[PDB]
């Protein structure tokens, strides 16, 4: 019941991430979203942008189908298993986007999306932050990082960002000052964003996370006011 695991704080986290990914606090509006944006990942869909090309859409539909056999997306499993690793729409078109939108009306699919987001991103990020001895803000910083950068082994992954920060500063779990460590983590996060795109817009740190940190809002308590990409947001 503590930190970002508090239901109210958890939803604040989801809103904060949504402001950067969707330019709105309304993260749930994305349950039914589905498009191929031409990034090589095939169809990108749902609340975290599950992809047909990367395996996570497949894992999501498998889990939905375990809980709800013969649901509308179940017929697409052979195709999803086949196109995995590629941007191909073979076996998905023409009906997949329509059927995705229909499934998104099912609270069970919505819960499946929530649970996959939490299995891959939220639970690991919050658990690692708490182990490092960080408060709610720090827990949020880890979550936003893993959402954008993933939990892989690559040079700008969440794990790699964390390792960079630990080299510059000790975490509270090892006697370090929390503000100094969080400044190091945000530095590392910005370093990674710039590696992935040179002229990256780092506002989700610069005019949000760094601002909360400078305000000493270590427990991430409303009112929260921030900007991402120049749009202003407020949670009272």
């Amino acid at each position: 019941a503590t930190g970002l695991d508090d239901p109210a704080k958890k939803d604040i986290a989801m809103q904060l991430v949504s402001s950067a990914e969707n330019s709105t606090l309304d993260w749930k509006a994305q349950y039914g979203y589905i498009e191929d944006i031409g990034d090589g990942r095939g169809y990108t869909a749902g609340i975290i942008g599950f992809c047909s090309g990367t395996g996570d859409m497949l894992a999501l539909v498998e889990r939905y189908t375990d809980r709800s056999p013969g649901n509308v997306l179940a017929s697409y499993l052979p195709a999803l298993r086949e196109v995995d690793g590629t941007d191909s729409h073979d076996g998905l078109d023409p009906g997949f986007p329509r059927d995705w939108a229909e499934a998104a009306k099912d609270p069970v699919f919505q819960q499946a999306q929530n649970d996959e987001r939490d299995r891959v991103y939220f639970d690991p990020a919050v658990r690692q932050a708490k182990d490092d001895g960080l408060g709610t803000l720090g827990q949020f910083a880890y979550y936003d990082a893993i959402v954008m950068h993933g939990g892989g082994g690559d040079s700008t992954s969440f794990g790699s960002i964390r390792q960079r920060a630990l080299a510059e500063a000790e975490p509270p779990s090892r006697g370090g000052d929390e503000v100094a460590y969080l400044d190091a983590f945000l530095d590392a996060r910005v370093w990674a964003m710039r590696q992935e795109e040179a002229h990256s817009d780092t506002s989700r740190v610069d005019t949000a996370q760094r601002v909360f940190l400078r305000d000493g809002n270590l427990n991430l308590d409303p009112p929260l006011d921030w900007q991402v990409y120049g749009d202003s947001f407020h949670i009272g």
